């Protein structure tokens, strides 16, 4: 575990992370995808061997010895708000199981279902709160990666508010 487990947020490509493993915002079919998923495909293509996994689950595949945790958030275009909320919470619980199993001291994580699976809604708070619900009981240092300047500020505020 980390000596003083923390949350941090950085505004940069998660493919450039400085953590011991990465979470991919994966699609269920293990396809290269878009956004975070395509960045992860470019950096760790070997990790897409048999990475297909259902919505609400995570499946880890090693790129060398570097673990890629493929976490499949729901696409809110297809799910009801209620069912999507349940699957988004479930994906993050499976990420916490994998991070724990791997024994890493740090993990790079995107906000699941906030991009093209958002169904056109701002889900920063919904996705971040499910991240915290899952990761709070882990002792890994968590580094959240985002692209938007305003999201960075809002994620940073939410982290600092609970310290
Ligand atoms: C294509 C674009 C990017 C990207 C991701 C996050 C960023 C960023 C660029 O500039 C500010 O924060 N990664 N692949
Ligand atoms: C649309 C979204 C992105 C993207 C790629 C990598 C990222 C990211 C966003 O947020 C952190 O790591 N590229 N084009
Ligand atoms: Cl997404
Ligand atoms: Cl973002």
């Amino acid at each position: 575990g980390a000596m003083a487990p923390s949350y941090r947020v950085k505004r940069m490509d998660i493919a450039k992370n400085d953590e011991e493993c990465v979470v991919n915002a994966a699609n269920p079919r293990g396809l290269p995808g878009d956004g975070v998923c395509k960045a992860v495909y470019k950096k760790w293509p070997e990790s897409f061997k048999n990475s297909a996994t259902p919505v609400g689950t995570a499946k880890t595949v090693m790129c060398g010895t570097y673990p890629v945790i493929h976490a499949v958030g729901p696409n809110f275009s297809n799910y009801t708000e209620s069912e999507g909320d349940r699957e988004l919470a479930a994906a993050y619980r499976e990420v916490a199981k994998e991070v724990t199993r791997l024994g890493v001291n740090s993990v790079a994580i995107p906000l699941l279902s906030t991009g093209v699976y958002s169904g056109g809604k701002d889900r920063l708070t919904q996705s971040l709160n499910h991240l915290f619900t899952a990761m709070d009981s882990t002792d890994a240092d968590v580094v959240i990666y985002c692209r938007d300047k305003e999201w960075e500020k809002k994620i940073s505020e939410a982290i600092q508010m609970r310290t």
